[PDB]
């Protein structure tokens, strides 16, 4: 029969045999090895609800992975500083930045994008500080951005404020690459912080900014905005996100993320917030592109077709996919899976270390 | 607004904007800057009609092929030899070994599985020998495999003879590997190569042999057969294939050399022919698999379509787009665009490093 719950409506990811199973033992203390609980309010709930729902999934979301990174061995040798810029809005931004601490020359960028939906999370939280770690050790130099949050403790902000103020982040960062021992510099991010990577991307080609891009490195993109849509609609169009519903993610409280980052949905086909909706003369023109997808995410099938899209457009793109992964397991499971977390890093490393600096280039 | 021939049905591959014009040039001399010609016959004609057809078609892409090749500085530091192997069916089957001289060690194999559409073309022309050779100097053991053809000079012999000959030659390379000095091994491929490579992946894994098989990486496949359908039909499936028709090859050519491969076209749906039309089931425990497809290549979206069914399966799948490049173009214009041919290479070279047994 058809995989995941396309072919039995009640499989979850411990009953899923794709699923690797060190991930589902590392996700049981959470009750996450079973379909996640559903949400108790939808995307008609009075903002208010929404925003208190958004603060406890934010909670919930952090105390999963502060248990996930908690003990693990630091990542030896890197050096990390805090700067704070001037924002869009008389806003400060903070950007972490990470770097070996040996590094003689200059080293490849990585602009980090964290997820969390464009609404929730911070990349002061530990999951973040250990990825942009594992990156900088690989000999990069890493700037994680605090952008402003749809919903929890860095919000409330609607869309755009989180893109303008990644779009203002980059600028420093391209603006200072010699002073930061950057050379090339690539956008990076996952899930929503992949959204908000490909977002900025198509922005940047609109405002004459992409001196700024070396390249794009999308994992897990949450993009599409359609969680909301019936069964039916999603199989009909994204078939992942009914047949790996509830792993680890849901679309019933994706459809409430969405109405949170855009209230009204006036944006709900602005490739701006949903870069799935974007249009061939959006990607035209485009830098070196990679969206890495995860075999057993309800996203798979969103992150597949933007590869298409880049494909059709003449983009230097490629694809992977993560086998027996769930949504962002790439990134969680650093103790369970540590192969799979390396693998993720290592090909990151691998498409920096590949790219030219396009401002040098005729264009 | 659509790009190539679905906005503009007279779009070639000089006129459209996408098109490497390094390329270009390089096909003028050949009028292949412009669509190719039509075929003067279709499927329907007579068997012997259509393998005269196939051998002046394979004359004419042989002479493109070797003025492509010509004037070229040859790869430095290869040492090269040809093993003769027992064939499946009292044939005897050729295998062109290169590997780096002065090489220590053991290096990653390349198991080679030559284009032409399963029906034309030879493992001995000057474009195969260029691309072993190249895959050699970064630090590989390349083998050529001379398979029965559909047709050509090295045919007439209908499916599945070229795919039993590919299968009987791994499993001599993979018996070898000590003596041949290579450690993991990958079946790799372009265009009909690329359907052998695929075809020869899902056959191997029925028949038990995946141990032959590190891992696969298959250029520009040609694998759906779908090339004699109405263009409402491929425009609807596949765009690709009206979008980019006649841009180097074109599905009147492709239609009739399915039914060259195929008399009677019964395995029109069989993976082991069409590889499009793998199951779930025919995947599910593949090695890693890289699909590299070309922009401007009728058979793009095909190879896009095998990417997400690998996906859906769970390999450990990657893929890739050539920009600017017609069918085979990473391949062919190693004098006029060597950065395209270069980044093809060096994605093979990568990938059969990155493997372990
Ligand atoms: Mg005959």
């Amino acid at each position: 029969r058809r995989p995941g719950r396309l072919g039995d409506p009640d499989r979850c990811l411990r009953t899923d045999p794709r699923t690797d199973p060190r991930t589902v033992e590392a996700l049981a203390p959470f009750g996450l090895d079973v379909n996640a609980a559903p949400a108790p309010i939808g995307p008609d709930a009075p903002r208010e609800q929404q925003l208190e729902y958004a603060m406890g999934a934010e909670a919930a979301f952090e105390g999963v992975f502060a248990a996930l990174m908690d003990g693990l061995d630091p990542v030896p040798g890197i050096e990390r500083r805090t700067e704070t810029i001037s924002g869009p809005a008389g806003n400060e931004i903070k950007l972490y930045v990470h770097r070996p601490a040996g590094a003689v020359g200059p080293l490849p960028g990585i602009f980090h994008i964290h997820g969390g939906g464009m609404v929730i999370l911070q990349a002061a939280g530990p999951v973040y500080v250990r990825f942009r770690d594992e990156l900088a050790a690989t000999g990069t130099v890493v700037v994680g951005v605090e952008y402003r949050n749809g919903a929890g403790v860095l919000g409330p902000h609607p869309f755009p404020a989180g893109l303008h103020d990644c779009a203002v982040a980059l600028d420093w960062v391209h603006a200072r690459r010699a002073e930061l021992g950057i050379s090339t510099l690539t956008v990076a991010g996952e899930s929503g912080g992949g959204n908000l990577t490909l977002a900025t991307a198509i922005r940047a080609k609109r405002e004459g900014r992409l001196d700024a891009i070396d390249g794009v490195y999308a994992l897990v993109p949450y993009i599409s905005g359609m969680y909301g849509r019936s069964r039916e609609e999603r199989e009909a169009e994204l078939p992942s996100l009914v047949e790996c519903d509830g792993y680890f993610i849901s679309c019933d409280l994706c459809a409430v993320f969405v109405e949170v980052y855009d209230p009204g949905t006036a944006h709900l086909t602005d490739p701006l917030a949903w870069p799935y909706h974007a249009a061939r003369e959006d990607l035209v023109g485009l830098p070196p592109h990679v969206i890495s997808v995860n075999e057993v995410d309800p996203l798979r099938d969103e992150g597949l077709a933007y590869y298409r899209k880049l494909v059709e457009a003449g983009v230097e793109a490629r694809s992977r996919v993560v086998p027996g992964a769930c949504h962002a397991a790439d990134m969680m499971f650093r103790k369970a899976a540590p192969d799979m977390y390396e693998a993720t890093v290592q090909d990151i490393h691998d498409f920096v270390t590949s790219l030219h600096r396009l401002e040098h280039h005729h264009h």
